[PDB]
């Protein structure tokens, strides 16, 4: 890549993030996905101590079109100060001589939650899946209070590490390792249906969403409607139904977070006041 060709101040944003080719060793026959714009390896990541950590490497698959290749660049710069224990943390960005510019991810053992909870091997209980969506509403009020609106939370777009700490994510251009300009309509709040403008208040709706996906272990929502019918759907005055093991008062936050009107809808603060209660009165 021509790095004069792109925009300045991102070059100078991701030199205050970048890692030094031979500090990195990206294992190409261990590959974790591959999509049409980008594909994810393997990594070790070296340290000044000569520590090996474990990562996951990011690429683009094609560096010809300058518009990808600042996009791609500008998903990684756009994560740089996420500094919270349930949000993904970039370890760097790895410029080099030849090839695609590689953002540096800290590898998370049990990949995206929505694989996980269908994952008829593991067995969350109802406790840890409430635990799960706190965790994800933790993140998300930190994300809220820098004013970072989300545009695609889903289970799918977060990943669990080998704690089993959530972290909020997106994987962006390797989205397509559904949509339907491609758009997780199914997770969308009304107003971004009917304008396509995202908010703080429609992540509380696709929080809402998730919180289902939790409750369900990770069933597509509204498996017979078709996509370009959800808003049709919707305003015919329905929701997704109260799953069998969903108590009902996280029931009721899901259809608060739901509320027709944005504004009316709880801030991710309230939420993970909410949810915390709720979670409380588990024993296990
Ligand atoms: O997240 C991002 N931005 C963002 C936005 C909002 C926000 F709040 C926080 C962050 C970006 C990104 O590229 N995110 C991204 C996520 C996950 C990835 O895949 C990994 C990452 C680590 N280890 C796992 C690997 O996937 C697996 C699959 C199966 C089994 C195991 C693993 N392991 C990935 F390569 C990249 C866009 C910059």
């Amino acid at each position: 890549i021509d790095l004069s060709a792109l925009n300045p101040e991102l070059v100078q944003a991701v030199q205050h993030v970048v890692i030094g080719p031979s500090s990195l060793i990206v294992h190409f026959n261990e590959v974790i996905g591959r999509g049409h714009f980008g594909c994810v390896y393997h990594g070790t990541l070296l340290d000044n101590d000569g520590k090996k950590i474990h990562c996951a490497v990011k690429s683009l698959n094609r560096i010809t079109d300058i518009g990808e290749v600042s996009q791609f660049l500008t998903e990684g710069i756009i994560m740089k100060d996420f500094s919270h224990p349930n949000v993904l943390s970039l370890l760097g960005i790895c410029l080099r001589s030849e090839g695609s510019p590689l953002v540096v991810l800290p590898y998370m053992k049990h990949g995206d939650l929505r694989n996980f909870i269908r994952n008829e091997t593991h067995n969350p209980t109802v406790k840890d899946l409430i635990g799960f969506g706190l965790q994800v509403a933790k993140g998300m009020k930190y994300l809220a209070s820098k004013k970072f609106v989300h545009r695609d939370l889903a289970a799918r777009n977060c990943m669990l590490d080998e704690k089993f700490t959530v972290k909020v994510a997106d994987f962006g251009l390797a989205r397509d390792m559904e949509y339907y300009a491609k758009l997780p309509v199914k997770w969308m709040a009304l107003e971004s249906l009917q304008t396509q403008k995202f908010t703080t208040k429609s992540d509380v709706w696709s929080f809402g969403v998730l919180l289902w996906e939790l409750m369900t272990r990770g069933a597509p929502p509204y498996p017979d409607v078709n996509t370009f019918d959800i808003t049709v759907y919707l305003l015919q005055g329905r929701r997704l139904l109260q799953p069998e093991y969903c108590p009902d008062p996280l029931y009721e936050v899901m259809l608060k977070c739901w509320h027709p009107k944005a504004e009316m809808r709880p801030s991710f603060s309230e939420l993970v006041s909410r949810i915390s209660a709720i979670f409380s009165t588990f024993i296990g």
